[PDB]
C-alpha cells in the first residue's frame, strides 16, 4: 500500500536521525571504552553480573536493520551501556568514570533529539 510506504519513509528518516544521534553520542567516548561488546573471552563471568550487555557496535547493527521503532527504544539501549558499566565497575575506575562523562555529555544530544523527533513527527 501507499500507507505502508509512507510508514517506511518515516522509519527511514528516523533511522537517519538516530544514525546522526548515535554518531554524536559515540564522539563523547573518545577512548572507545563502549565501542564493542565486553569480551566473554577476557571477562568470562560477565553474564553472571550483566544480563543485557550492550555497546555501540551492537546498537549500530540494530539501527541499520531499522530495528529502532522510536527514540525510546534507542535510549533504552544507550542507558544499558552506561548502567551496565556503572554496576560492573567500581566508582574509582576509568571505566565507571567514562560512563558518567558519557551520560552527562549525551544528555544534551538526547534532549534535542527528542525535540526533533516530536517536531518532525
Amino acid at each position: 500500500s501507499m500507507e505502508q510506504v509512507a510508514m517506511e519513509l518515516r522509519l527511514t528518516e528516523l533511522t537517519r536521525l538516530l544514525r546522526s544521534v548515535l554518531d554524536q553520542l559515540q564522539d563523547k567516548d573518545p577512548a572507545r571504552i563502549f565501542a564493542q561488546p565486553v569480551s566473554l573471552k577476557e571477562v568470562p563471568d560477565y553474564l553472571d553480573h550483566i544480563k543485557h550487555p550492550m555497546d555501540f557496535a551492537t546498537m549500530r547493527k540494530r539501527l541499520e536493520a531499522q530495528g529502532y521503532k522510536n527514540l525510546h527504544e534507542f535510549e533504552e539501549d544507550f542507558d544499558l551501556i552506561i548502567d551496565n558499566c556503572m554496576k560492573y565497575n567500581a566508582r574509582d575506575t576509568v571505566f565507571y568514570r567514562a560512563a558518567v562523562r558519557l551520560r552527562d555529555q549525551g544528555g544534551v544530544v538526547l534532549r534535542q533529539a527528542r525535540r526533533e523527533v516530536d517536531s518532525i513527527g
